[PDB]
């Protein structure tokens, strides 16, 4: 059937028809779910090619029309001839707002319809990939003013090589390994730090030392560019009441560019389609700074605030993460840089799904990334039932490139 | 090949073997995942592979599979079934089959306890009276003057030309919920149906915030009989709070024991409709859920205008620094009231040390992600940081209809 979908706070029951169509099949069998994993031919693409088409002539009413005939027979004799095809640049821009859309562990996506987007499909060096790097950067950072975007290079083709983007991220801090095995910096980073080193960069030996891009042009080695201070906005982090909380020399960056993902659309696939938004205030306050395999400030934080650190039942941990977030959020108000609270963004989100159950009859949401990871209960999305699935349009995971 | 799973704290990786021998589907499926929904579900020679299966559990677990003894009771099983048409557990193996299903249980983070339970063998008892005997003697072997001790009861076993036992309240200590013609409740929204049926079944109502409800007790093929708890026997905490004092004047309480009574536990093949167990709270249960959430008490607001925070913004994190001194006033109250109650890191670290122990028994763990991640400060603990594979295995407890629908 379709699943019965409840959300326990209001009582109120949907069923997810959208789920019938997911493409992929996710990790999950009748015998056993693993929700929780973070890591789960011409026919081929012009049958996902068609299916995009046709997705697409829906969503603009033109379904059966001449203009839908004509592109698909434009696409066929395309993949004939070519083995692949091109997207129309209106083509490109719904492709990108679709997979946002139907990406099931943001919980971002209420501003799903307002993406800009960058086509870098003319794109031919890792020079030029830098120029459109940081032209992504300026125009998404918007002195603090963030604007969701994103910048497609060009797409996999066969017999040659893909532009990557080594970084996860366009804005990262170095992560140094020390003599003991321990990290200066963000130990998430280790590894492109170590690669930013080998290819010739010179290390600094903070903790907040932005790292230099790794760009790959096809068949290239990847080369290395730094950005430009000037174009990576940080936020120097305050608390409104803990004066000392400045002295910690805590900071973060503006802008979430990630910068890893491939992006599907079609059957065509962009190993390089770096995408920015804003940052929801827990990534920063509670998983970056305070994960025990991140930063893991929060029993300096704790020391700072006097709190009772040998009994688990005073809370410490909760009450020093709660003011790392609220130290965020003040931070970056005060800085004028774009942020949301966990508690907007999921009830955003919640307005996502009713949008979304009229709009498609569904909304494919991975419960364990939607709900923060402090005060799950205290938000809305905590109570909803959620459905996950695979719809393309689609961003995934790919390899690393080396 | 057997799931990959990954601790991103540690990066530490192991294979979940146990979850091979599945015995029941769960509701998801290749196509998507319904890890997230609260209910995903809902002869002979069935039964017999069952309870071959468990019996063959029990002789593994005291090292004596392939014994004469072993032999012995699977023929007898078998010789049972195929007479009867069902079997009898003996004594020693119906509390190795309540353990096994605590055990099992993927939504319980409490189960590096799971080899400390207390088993009262009720399967002889006749009468919805005699039932009562019998919750009342749990509820007071469990209390312990609140130094709580993990029990539960079995009653009688579903069996053919027979009703069941059920007990129709979701746990032995629950308070009532007046529904308001407003639409509002009174007390605790979770219990506004048990609370109208027990009205239903002769009871009158409280009109307190915090009324421990009657048993309504079902004795095979009878209605239901409304059965009063002593007030003596039911163990409350007033909740106050070490450093803001005006929480002790909110009049909020809760009960020591948490004793689930409207789940059926199965072990091989055989149906416990009615099989109460009790253990103690995780500090989060009361002070998050029944306190917090928007449906239940929903006393977040409140706490949150007396703390004097800034309520009229959600970037104060008003909600999440109210959520965390009123589970602070949980655990100071029930410390100060001597009742035993575990805060959710220690708790969360507890389990991650059953999973530990339970890779090495079993080559895995069942585990239900949502369940197990506490609903405050989640990623605060291990336990979020810990892939989880969710599957059904055998002994087991499982919803069940409520008896009235
Ligand atoms: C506009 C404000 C946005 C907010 C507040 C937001 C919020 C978030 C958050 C908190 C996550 C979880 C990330 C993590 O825990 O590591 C996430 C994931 C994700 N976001 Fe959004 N997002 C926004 C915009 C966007 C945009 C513009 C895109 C792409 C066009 C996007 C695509 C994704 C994808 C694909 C994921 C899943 C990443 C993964 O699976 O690892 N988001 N988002
Ligand atoms: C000894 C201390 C124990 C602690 C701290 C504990 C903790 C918990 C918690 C916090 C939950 C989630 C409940 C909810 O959110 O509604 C739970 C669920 C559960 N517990 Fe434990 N538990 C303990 C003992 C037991 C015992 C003795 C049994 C049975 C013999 C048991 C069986 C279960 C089952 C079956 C569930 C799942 C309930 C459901 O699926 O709705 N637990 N436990
Ligand atoms: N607001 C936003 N945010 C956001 C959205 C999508 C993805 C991400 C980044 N997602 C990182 C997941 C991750 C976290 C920690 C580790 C890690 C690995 C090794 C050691 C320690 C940590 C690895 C990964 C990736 N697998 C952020 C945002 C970005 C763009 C638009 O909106
Ligand atoms: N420590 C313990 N705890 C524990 C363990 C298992 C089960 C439970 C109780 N599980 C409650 C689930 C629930 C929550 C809210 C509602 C509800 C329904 C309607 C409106 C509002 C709320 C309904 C349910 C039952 N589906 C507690 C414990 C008990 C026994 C041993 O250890
Ligand atoms: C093991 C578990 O899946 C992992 O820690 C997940 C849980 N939920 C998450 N949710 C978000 N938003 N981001 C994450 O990285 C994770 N990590
Ligand atoms: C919709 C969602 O499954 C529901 O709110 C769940 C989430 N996780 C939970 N976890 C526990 N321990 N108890 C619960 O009742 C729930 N409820
Ligand atoms: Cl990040
Ligand atoms: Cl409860
Ligand atoms: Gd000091
Ligand atoms: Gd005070
Ligand atoms: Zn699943």
């Amino acid at each position: 059937k379709f699943p019965r979908v409840k959300n326990w706070e209001v009582g109120s029951i949907t069923y997810d028809t959208l789920s019938a169509q997911a493409q992929q099949d996710g990790p999950c069998t009748p015998r056993r779910c693993l929700g929780s994993l973070v890591f789960p031919a011409p026919e081929q693409l012009l049958s996902q090619a068609r299916d995009f088409i046709n997705q697409y002539y829906s969503s603009i009413k033109r379904s059966g029309s001449q203009a839908h005939e004509q592109r698909l027979q434009e696409v066929e004799a395309e993949v004939a001839a070519t083995g692949t095809y091109q997207l129309r640049e209106s083509e490109l821009v719904f492709g990108a707002k679709q997979a946002w859309r139907n990406a099931p562990r943001c919980v971002g996506r209420i501003q799903w319809g307002k993406l800009q987007v960058f086509d870098a499909r003319d794109c031919r060096s890792a020079q030029e990939m830098f120029t459109y790097i940081c032209n992504h950067i300026k125009y998404a950072t918007n002195r603090g003013n963030l604007r969701s975007a994103i910048t497609v290079f060009p797409q996999r083709c066969p017999g040659r090589g893909d532009f990557r983007i080594w970084n996860s991220q366009l804005v990262r801090y170095a992560g140094y390994r020390q003599q003991d095995g321990s990290v200066r910096g963000d130990p998430a980073n280790v590894e492109i730090t170590e690669l930013c080193i080998q290819h010739g960069w010179t290390p600094g030996n903070g903790r907040f030392d932005v790292l230099p891009l790794l760009l790959q042009a096809p068949d290239e080695p990847p080369e290395l560019f730094l950005l430009p201070p000037e174009l990576v906005l940080e936020v120097p982090l305050e608390h409104p009441t803990l004066e000392w909380f400045a002295a910690l020399g805590l900071r973060w960056y503006a802008l979430p560019a990630v910068s890893n993902m491939l992006l599907e659309i079609g059957g065509l696939e962009f190993p390089a389609a770096p995408f920015s938004g804003w940052y929801m205030s827990t990534e920063i306050g509670t998983r970056n700074l305070c994960d025990p395999h991140r930063y893991n400030i929060l029993e300096d934080v704790a020391v700072c605030m006097d709190l009772d650190t040998r009994t688990t039942s005073s809370l410490w941990k909760d009450k020093a993460a709660v003011e790392i977030n609220v130290a965020v959020l003040h931070s970056y108000q005060l800085a004028k840089v774009t942020i949301v609270d966990h508690h907007a963004a999921t009830a955003s989100f919640m307005k996502h799904l009713e949008n979304e159950q009229k709009a498609r009859g569904g909304c494919p949401a991975d419960w364990a990334w939607i709900v923060p990871p402090i005060s799950g209960s205290l938000t809305p999305v905590f109570h909803q039932e959620m459905v996950n699935y695979f719809l393309s349009p689609a961003f995934r995971y790919q390899p690393d490139p080396w």
